[PDB]
Parts: C-alpha cells; sequence; structure tokens
C-alpha cells in the first residue's frame, strides 16, 4: 500500500517555531496518526515535501531556518543551514535515505522530525508551510 497526504502549518509570523514529528505524533495531520496509522503494523515515510508559502509583505525582513532531525534527537531547531527567506518562500523535497526511511517503522514508533524557527519580527504575518508525505504502509491490523 502507498498514501500521500497534504497538511498546512498556517499563520507563521516572522519568528515562529515549531516541530513536526512524522508519525503516531503528528498532530498537525490527523488523518494519519488516526486513522491509517491504526490500521497497520508498519509504515515508512519515503519522501517529504516542506514547501513554505509566503504572504508576507514585499519589504519584509528575515528567513525561517528549518532542521532535519532524522533520528528525533533534536527537540528545538539548533542549526541554521538550510533556510527560507521569507519573502520568497520555498521548497525542499526530503528523499527517503535522508529521513530515516529506508527501513520500515512499527506504527507505535516516530520516524523522523522537522523543526522550524524564524528570525523575523513577530508583528509580521510570515505565511505557512505545506507538507505532502509519501508512505508506504504493510501487514493490516
Amino acid at each position: 500500500s502507498s498514501e500521500t497526504f497534504v497538511f498546512t502549518k498556517d499563520n507563521l509570523v516572522g519568528n515562529t517555531q515549531g516541530s513536526f514529528t512524522f508519525g503516531p505524533s503528528l498532530s498537525d495531520c490527523p488523518a494519519f496518526k488516526d486513522g491509517i496509522l491504526k490500521a497497520y503494523h508498519e509504515y515508512k515515510i519515503t519522501s517529504i515535501l516542506l514547501q513554505f508559502v509566503s504572504e508576507a509583505s514585499s519589504t519584509s525582513s528575515g528567513s525561517i531556518a528549518y532542521e532535519l532531525d532524522p533520528h528525533c534527537k533534536v527537540s528545538s531547531l539548533q542549526s541554521y543551514v538550510n533556510k527560507f527567506q521569507i519573502t520568497k518562500g520555498g521548497a525542499k523535497t526530503y528523499q527517503a535515505r535522508m529521513i530515516n526511511g529506508v527501513e520500515w517503522h512499527d506504527s507505535s514508533e516516530d520516524q523522523c522530525r522537522i523543526l522550524w524557527k524564524g528570525n523575523g519580527k513577530s508583528s509580521d504575518p510570515a505565511g505557512s508551510f505545506r507538507v505532502t508525505i509519501k508512505v508506504a504502509l504493510q501487514n493490516p491490523k
């Protein structure tokens, strides 16, 4: 079995900070965590598309850093290596080898985590995330 889920994180402002934990902890996608994940013994998220959609002013400033934590060992963003400029938005596709998506996981266990942290102004709308996950599932429950 193979399935795609799209979910959003909306109303980000310039200093927004947060995380997505992919697996049973993926609160932002209840259809995955409460539905599909309860029907199978094993899953693996084989790819993740992280899109930042800007709503920012042409004169806005700052960036939203994002960090892929493949083993769920990072609690809040520490690496500013990768970032989306708030005025431009951006997109990043993650392959299985980079997101712990090669091995099958028990449906009670989380696979990986994306963290973000903006350095823009809290008063200014930045935009939203649109996240697409591709999930393989097997061994029905």
